[PDB]
């Protein structure tokens, strides 16, 4: 009679919490998604190991589709968990999943996890300083989405950061770089040319985030868009003004170059 | 010989990750802060309980004032670890604390939890559509501090939702309810009139994020106002233009009234 919503975390099998783990173990049946995102420190394999028990994955269209006919037929009469990366509910369409449990008579409860919504704090940057996030798109074909784009003009106009997810192909395992998506936005500023992103646009770049040695950098695109940040996930950031405390610890502990204390402060 | 910054989650002492826990069990001095949140589902004693470790607990002054001088010198000979309520770096100015260890030799590493930063998507509100955040803080003396509105203002301009951490006064043991906070906003809105923050204006309430049964509530702060949404803590979120889905969840979710759904494009 009950599904639990259970986040998953950052970067590897120990990133859930001790409340998630130990609900999910004692759960009849687990099942788990691995399509809103990765978890690029672990395998399936280690967090069935960890949790013990068998885990289910389920696709995107497992669930967006078939949801009520795989996953809340146990729960009518057991007790199921549905397993995340991250927290639970960032990802836009799984809130309504909470709707679909409702109708069928089942009863739901979310517990939380870390999200890199809010990890990205460990670039020093204050958190309330952040205005609308976005995700940078791969373009394909005929199709050159720059929406993305638009979201840091309006943020950095008012001072905000731009939190900035990199396009991700989970059933390929295939991560879009912050490099690339340096290369895109330059790409994106050629063909609006609103001087939102150029070589001399001060970045973040955090790598890994939830690992205990995830890669922070700070500096200029023209710097930066042939370094080599490690293996993924990478997300990239597009900073707003700076307070002189965010540009202190940018410079001191995400190796960011000492003239972003006079130019972008 | 390393400094660990662990956060413990949202509401108790199994909130913590489980990388979290285990790296804590084997540091050889443990020290924390509650004064930046409230942790209202446990307590001291079962936080050591489960880490099983003495905890010195200090007050901010501990922290601002002498954090190289209480806890830094042990962490150049010692494992040290410094919890929090939360996520160690959101909402914090603890992030200027791995400045300090660097400058004192001590290699630090951060440990996320989960955060209400993000936890805000229990509300069903699309997490990328949160613009700036601010804070709803108790006016002092001739001081009634107002920032917080000019941001609302500013998110709702550009049909973004704002979330309202809420102030907190852990040595009085004063933690500010979703009606104060809305009282406050009501007299600043007379102040301005701005028409930012009024008796018909959509407001989402979530207290004791963490817990198994938070409350969530949204409704029309005329309604909502004298509304009991149980212990502390609580935060305030002011929506933007709602998408039909966002508006979905808050009636069946959170009890909102059913006219919302019918979304003004
Ligand atoms: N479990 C919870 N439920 C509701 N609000 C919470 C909460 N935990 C924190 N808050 C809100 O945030 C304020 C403290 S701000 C510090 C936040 C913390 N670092 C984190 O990561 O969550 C509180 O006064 C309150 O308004």
């Amino acid at each position: 009679m009950v599904l639990y919503f259970i986040g998953l975390g950052l970067y590897d099998e120990r990133d859930i919490t001790v409340k998630g783990l130990e609900i999910a173990k004692k759960c009849d049946y687990v099942f788990a998604e691995f399509y809103t995102s990765l978890m690029a420190g672990t395998t399936l394999g280690r967090i069935q190991k960890l949790i013990g028990k068998e885990i289910r994955v389920l696709s995107r269209e497992d669930v967006e589709l078939n949801f009520e006919n795989i996953v809340l037929p146990l729960a009518k009469e057991n007790d199921v968990a549905f397993l995340t990366p991250g927290d639970p509910l960032v990802a836009t369409t799984h809130a309504e999943l909470r709707i679909r449990a409702k109708r069928a008579g089942v009863e739901s409860y979310v517990i939380h996890a870390p999200s890199i919504y809010s990890a990205v704090g460990i670039t020093g940057l204050h958190i309330y300083k952040f205005g609308k996030s976005a995700t940078v798109a791969y373009p394909e074909g005929n199709w050159f989405p720059t929406s993305y784009y638009d979201v840091i003009k309006e943020n950095a106009e008012r001072g905000l950061h731009t939190l900035l997810f990199l396009d991700i192909k989970a059933e390929k395992a295939m991560y879009m770089t912050a490099n690339e998506a340096m290369e895109l936005l330059l790409k994106v500023e050629d063909m609006k040319k609103g001087g939102v992103f150029t070589d001399d646009t001060l970045v973040v770049v955090l790598a890994r985030a939830g690992s205990l040695n995830p890669t922070i950098r700070a500096g200029y695109v023209k710097d930066l868009i042939r370094e080599d940040f490690g293996d993924p996930p990478h997300i990239l950031i597009v900073p707003g003004k700076l307070h002189i405390v965010e540009a202190e610890y940018l410079v001191e502990i995400a190796g960011a170059p000492r003239e972003i204390l006079r130019v972008n402060v």
